[PDB]
């Protein structure tokens, strides 16, 4: 896309050790699957295109971008070593939204609905085996 958007977060790096865990499998098959199909998922299914949205300050304010398209790639391409890394990515995505946008803006209500579902699912994250 535009040279004015940053490169997306890393999704592939052979130097980073990878592992499948039951908790990572749950994050893909339960957590990502649940949030991805939500009515309000669409603004979070890819990196924020600050050029198209006419938000030239977006990447001035948000220095740790994350989105569910990136997370889906990271889970599908086994990028992670543990569940905490992936949970951290979800939390970063929500916090980016809450930092950039006014409370009660539509995008914030959409993030909050996805976060409520996320919390319910993560409370049920299985014991690591
Ligand atoms: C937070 O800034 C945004 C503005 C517009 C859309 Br669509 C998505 C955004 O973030 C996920």
């Amino acid at each position: 896309g535009s040279h004015m958007n940053p490169p997306p977060p890393e999704t592939s790096n052979p130097n980073k050790p990878k592992r499948q865990t039951n908790q990572l499998q749950y994050l893909l098959r339960v957590v990502l699957k649940t949030l991805w199909k939500h009515q309000f998922a669409w603004p979070f299914q890819q990196p924020v295109d600050a050029v198209k949205l006419n938000l030239p300050d977006y990447y001035k304010i948000i220095k740790t971008p994350m989105d569910m398209g990136t997370i889906k790639k990271r889970l599908e391409n086994n990028y992670y070593w543990n569940a905490q890394e992936c949970i951290q990515d979800f939390n970063t995505m929500f916090t980016n939204c809450y930092i950039y946008n006014k409370p009660g803006d539509d995008i914030v209500l959409m993030a909050e609905a996805l976060e409520k579902l996320f919390l319910q699912k993560i409370n049920e994250l299985p014991t690591e085996e």
